[PDB]
């Protein structure tokens, strides 16, 4: 099973030039080295997009002209001894001037975080192009030669800093990259065993989904057993750039946040209202940078909003499905009712919520709005059983009422005293 591709087979014959680029970009570096990111090893995540990154448009470029495909790998590779770390691509290269006038290439300097001499060698995935070897020690001055033996592709070599030598351990580098990287759309090596096993299914044309891939994703975002009772495959461009999946567990009683087909945060509780915590799945955008009071707060409603209106023609599609999964999970719709602020929050909300009816047939659950077709006003009736709702005096002066067999459901009325074209008033007035 050992496959590495990683050798020092470059060199540099000449001298290399020296170059110092403007002071501005030299305080912009030293902020992605010391105050850019939160966690530090991260760097192993951004450097590994990239390379992602780089791969497809070689790939969608060969076959953008027709031509067959290369090994398209990403390896890295760690040194205890040396004190190094290592990764390279066959992804297209960079030219020469690009590896002068870049400075996309935002994370690939978050390695001086973590890193205090990078030696790099590229070579344009274009025939007859030169490989070129870029170094730095972080000072802002960085030197370019041209080097031999180096392979299409790129081919990053970091020399930690003293205090960073962690990661030369082959150990911490797996659980890095199987932290962040276990969906990299390209297969990916670590001193020569492949570590990602999994697809981002969230990417991919909800028509072009099977089943059973739901399950697996779900009970590894979930970590459950159960299967999905409920799947929302969610992508939108008109908003924002979402790219979600959402179960709703089949036992009754978080969300990862992903981008770039990469893990930023694994309980981003603040994507979803509070009231959909039990909502299971994955949220992939393309707008997100340890704290989160951000404007994507717009995120959180646009799903919101999606969700609700999801629940909502479930139950015109199967009524019986969705009454179980309300009378498993309407709790939350009626704390999330309880809490919302705005009445139209809570009446989005309260769409969700159903309820027996004195003209339907007990046994029949309806929702605000259906209700609302025979109609000035809603009424209700909270009583312990259905022969008691109907017995109910109040009741026998009749026109159509809806019952409550639960004291919360009432408090629920209570809490938004009103509806669209209606007012919730109680029969016992
Ligand atoms: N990994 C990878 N692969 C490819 Cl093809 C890239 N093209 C780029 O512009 N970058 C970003 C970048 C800019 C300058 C320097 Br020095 C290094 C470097 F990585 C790429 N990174």
């Amino acid at each position: 099973p050992l496959h590495s591709i990683i050798s020092s087979t470059e060199s540099v014959q000449g001298s290399t030039s020296k170059h110092e680029f403007q002071a501005e970009t030299k305080k912009l570096l030293d902020i992605v080295a010391r105050s850019l990111y939160s966690e530090k090893e991260v760097f192993i995540r951004e450097l590994i997009s990239n390379a992602s990154d780089a791969l497809e448009k070689l790939r969608h470029k060969l076959v953008s002209d027709g031509q067959a495909l290369p090994e398209m790998e990403i390896h890295l590779q760690t040194n205890a001894e040396k004190g190094t770390i290592t990764i390279q691509d066959t992804g297209i290269g960079m030219t020469q001037e690009e590896l002068v006038s870049n400075l996309f290439g935002v994370g690939f300097y978050s390695a001086f975080m973590v890193a205090d001499r990078v030696e790099v060698y590229s070579r344009s995935a274009a025939p007859g192009s030169l490989g070129y070897q870029w170094l730095s020690d972080g000072s802002g001055v960085f030197e370019i030669a041209e080097a031999s033996g180096v392979r299409t592709g790129t081919k990053i070599i970091i020399h930690l800093k003293s205090d960073c030598k962690e990661f030369s351990s082959e150990a911490r580098v797996r659980d890095v990259v199987t932290k962040y990287s276990n969906f990299v759309s390209f297969p990916l090596y670590l001193n020569g065993r492949r570590m990602n096993t999994l697809q981002a299914i969230w990417m991919m044309d909800p028509k072009d989904v099977r089943e059973w891939q739901h399950e697996e994703f779900y009970r590894y975002v979930a970590q459950a057993h159960d299967k999905p009772r409920y799947t929302l495959h969610y992508k939108t461009d008109a908003p924002l750039n979402i790219r979600s999946i959402f179960y709703v567990p089949d036992m009754k009683p978080s969300v990862a946040l992903y981008s770039r087909k990469v893990l930023i945060q694994t309980k981003a509780t603040d994507i979803l209202p509070k009231w959909l915590r039990f909502i299971r799945g994955v949220v992939d955008s393309e707008d997100i940078p340890l704290q989160e009071s951000a404007l994507i707060r717009k995120l959180r409603d646009v799903l919101q909003q999606r969700l609700i209106k999801f629940f909502i023609d479930q139950s015109k599609k199967d009524a019986e499905k969705y009454a179980k999964f309300f009378e498993d999970y309407g709790l939350f719709m009626r704390e999330g009712i309880v809490t919302a602020t705005e009445q139209e929050v809570k009446e989005d909300i309260a769409k969700l919520l159903r309820y027996e009816s004195s003209a339907l047939p007990s046994g029949q659950l309806t929702s605000l709005s259906e209700y609302a077709s025979r109609m000035r006003n809603i009424y209700y009736l909270c009583a312990p059983n259905r022969h008691l709702a109907e017995h109910s005096p109040y009741y026998e002066a009749m026109t159509e009422v809806l019952f409550c067999f639960e004291q919360f459901d009432e408090l629920t009325l209570l809490h938004l005293r009103e509806f669209d074209k209606k007012k919730l008033i109680s029969v016992e007035t």
